[PDB]
């Protein structure tokens, strides 16, 4: 198709690898470029995190609220929201959003924690129908994206069906999913990547990723005005360690899905 030879030059010129997939869902039609390679997820994997904790209140319908404690042990690399309220709690509903809108990494960190560990977030994509996901390590070291390592990946097929499934779908109750989308909607890590590409018009929740190698990511879920929404996932990395990130790249690419439609 066009717009696959039009990918494929913008991932020519950038010198890195583009993954793409896009669900259309008007008639279910997708969009793939490397659509079964293996990327990193770096923080779009905080998305699986919190939809398994937001699964978890369909049954403990208060833990949401439950205060957890954040010590200064618990702070990692980067933690925007986390070292506002250390020696203090946040609740389960506040580190959700934290890890979700600031990509906050001690906030990923107590969601993994709450989850069991990486199995248990593991285990809830597996719930979910989504058998190519995996999250192997807490932050910050689930981000290395190093080149052939199959830790922390995931392909963008398999991430924009779970996408699809986690917010226009049912994979979790109609509370939680509205909350997940309303989280989402209210990104703040977003404007550079995925939304730069879409008219200023549309709609879009979108998580962010990013990490060595370049790895610079996003997951969208679109709703254009009077048309009906798509999720598109962008996926980028570089062959050097310390490549710079490049979120252009991401808006490049959306701007590419969206002229085809």
């Amino acid at each position: 198709s066009a717009v696959q030879q039009k990918l494929a030059a913008l991932e020519k010129s950038s010198g890195g690898r583009l993954g793409v997939a896009l669900i259309d869902t008007a008639d279910n039609t997708q969009v793939l470029y490397r659509g079964d390679e293996r990327f990193p997820m770096c923080s779009t994997s905080k998305v699986m995190a919190a939809a398994a904790v937001l699964k978890q209140s369909e049954t403990q319908k208060q833990l949401l609220n439950q205060p957890v404690e954040i010590k200064p042990a618990d702070l990692v690399n980067y933690n925007p929201i986390a070292e506002k309220h250390v020696n203090g709690t946040m609740t389960l509903a506040e580190l959700s959003a934290a890890a979700l809108q600031y990509s906050d990494n001690t906030a990923m960190n107590k969601l993994i924690a709450q989850l069991g560990g990486p199995g248990g977030v593991t285990a809830f994509a597996r719930a979910i129908g989504d058998e190519t996901f995996r999250l192997d390590r807490t932050e910050p070291t689930l981000n290395t994206a190093i080149p052939g390592d199959p830790r922390d990946t995931t392909t963008p097929r398999a991430m924009a069906q779970t996408l699809r499934q986690l917010t226009l779908g049912h994979a979790l109750g109609e509370t939680q999913r509205a909350q997940l989308v309303t989280w989402l909607k209210g990104n703040t890590t977003g404007a550079a990547s995925i939304r730069a590409g879409l008219p200023t018009s549309w709609t879009v929740g979108d998580k962010t990723g990013s990490g060595d190698y370049g790895t610079t990511n996003d997951i969208a879920v679109i709703w254009p005005q009077g048309r009906a929404p798509l999720v598109l996932v962008t996926y980028f990395t570089q062959p050097q360690q310390n490549a710079e990130s490049r979120r252009d790249v991401l808006a490049s690419a959306a701007r590419i899905i969206a002229e085809g439609l």
